[PDB]
């Protein structure tokens, strides 16, 4: 699970679940 937001991708994991 990464968020992409116009091309910026930042994995917003679950505590190393990503």
């Amino acid at each position: 699970r990464c968020v992409c937001r116009r091309g910026v991708c930042r994995c917003v994991c679950r505590r190393g679940v990503c």
